[PDB]
């Protein structure tokens, strides 16, 4: 497990792992996505990629005989399903056989500036298309590499990250690691209890946060909250610093705000906290991100030091704990013990200052019981 620094990328276009495919090997850059379950790579040249996997040049590729199509929150692709040997340079140097989708048609999938050309779904089989029978990349890796049915991830950006496949790397986190039970095994679903802002809880039927699901998803850039909650939050974040002028367009994500001074506008925003039920019902723990993680900066340009985008987006049906939140912790996907753990991530510092916090346990016995509506 010296898979440390095995990921390149950032909150902007995602984190990617480098893997070698076929025989001889073809070098590809895969986007790590805990929010889905298919392995797919560019099967033809395309607008924003400079390489793709050519099945005709791999003597170890076998065609499975059918096409498959996946549609994510936004974007989709269609490709031929097949098999081939894969080698993950840093980590496992003994190739294994995995299913593989070769994209021959995509729409809003590859965006400008991405450095990857394939996506690795680390979710459950249920989510796999065409069906729960097209064994997951990880499912294979587990059997063939005979490793523990576990994997943890750490994103650094504010450098790359680490996708430790099959265990937990203790050098990546200081402090205790809290675990929350995985409610449904499809997306990595967990139950959120409260949502604090500047210490002020939102005071909303906790079922609100869990309707109809709250998932941990590296494959999603922002922290997406279902509408009603998004509003509550925005209103909150605003009230706690009505002084600055960030137009409603900023909140929508339509625009970016640019600062002309050397001083960052962080000291003016509140902290945001999410409470998750601990494995011990009666208690809960809470993860927290400071504004450096949700008032994300972009290249300066012009007479501006930099411009910032809002790291929070409104959702229709789902609470997605994406990159903006994971960027602050070391997430452990303990599929074996049906639980997800979080730990304060060291690399998540800015000027020697912690940008995320985690603490517990707090009493749950007072509010809730089960916040996941049936
Ligand atoms: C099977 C399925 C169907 C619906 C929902 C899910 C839940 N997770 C979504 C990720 O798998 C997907 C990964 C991905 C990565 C690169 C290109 C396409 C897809 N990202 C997203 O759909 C996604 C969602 C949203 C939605 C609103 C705001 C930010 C944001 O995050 C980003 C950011 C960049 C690219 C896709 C993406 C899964």
């Amino acid at each position: 497990l010296a898979m440390v620094d095995n990921l390149q990328g950032d909150s902007g276009r995602g984190y990617y792992l480098e893997m070698l495919i076929g025989t001889p090997p073809q070098k590809l850059q895969i986007l790590v996505d805990t929010g889905s379950s298919n392995f797919a790579v560019a099967g033809t040249p395309h607008s924003y990629i400079d390489t793709y996997f050519d099945t005709e040049r791999s003597s170890t590729y076998r065609s499975k005989g059918f096409d498959v199509t996946v549609k994510y929150t936004q974007g989709s692709w269609t490709g031929f399903v097949g098999e081939d040997l894969v080698t993950i340079p840093k980590g496992f140097n003994t190739s294994f056989l995995v299913n593989i989708a070769t994209i021959f048609e995509s729409e809003n999938f590859f965006l400008p500036g991405i450095k990857w050309n394939g996506i690795l779904g680390l979710a459950y089989a249920t989510l796999a298309k065409p069906s729960s029978s097209l064994e997951t990349f990880f499912d294979s890796l587990v059997t063939q590499a005979n490793i523990p049915n576990v994997f943890s991830m750490q994103m650094c950006g504010a450098n790359g990250g680490s996708l430790v496949l099959g265990g937990i790397e203790p050098s990546l986190y200081k402090g205790d690691i809290w675990y929350t039970p995985i409610k449904e095994e499809w997306y990595y679903q967990i139950e959120i209890l409260k949502l604090e802002i500047g210490g002020q809880s939102l005071n909303l039927d906790c079922r609100e946060y869990n309707a109809d699901k709250a998932i941990v998803d590296s494959g999603t850039t922002l922290l997406r909250l279902p509408q009603k909650v998004f509003d509550a939050v925005v209103e909150a974040v605003a009230r706690a610093s009505l002084i600055p002028e960030f137009s409603d367009g900023f909140w929508t994500g339509s625009q970016l705000a640019c600062w002309t001074n050397s001083e960052t506008p962080w000291s003016y925003f509140p902290k945001i906290s999410i409470y998750l039920r601990d494995e011990n019902s009666s208690r809960s723990f809470r993860i927290t991100i400071l504004p450096q993680l949700y008032i994300q900066p972009m290249m300066g340009a012009g007479l501006n030091y930099e411009c910032y985008r809002f790291g929070i987006s409104p959702s229709t049906n789902a609470l997605v704990i994406g990159a903006t939140v994971m960027e602050g912790f070391y997430v452990i996907f303990d599929r074996a013990q049906k639980r997800v753990g979080f730990a304060a991530s060291p690399c998540a510092e800015i000027a020697g200052a912690a940008v995320s916090e985690i603490s517990g346990p707090f009493s749950t016995e007072d509010v809730a019981s089960n916040c996941v509506p049936a």
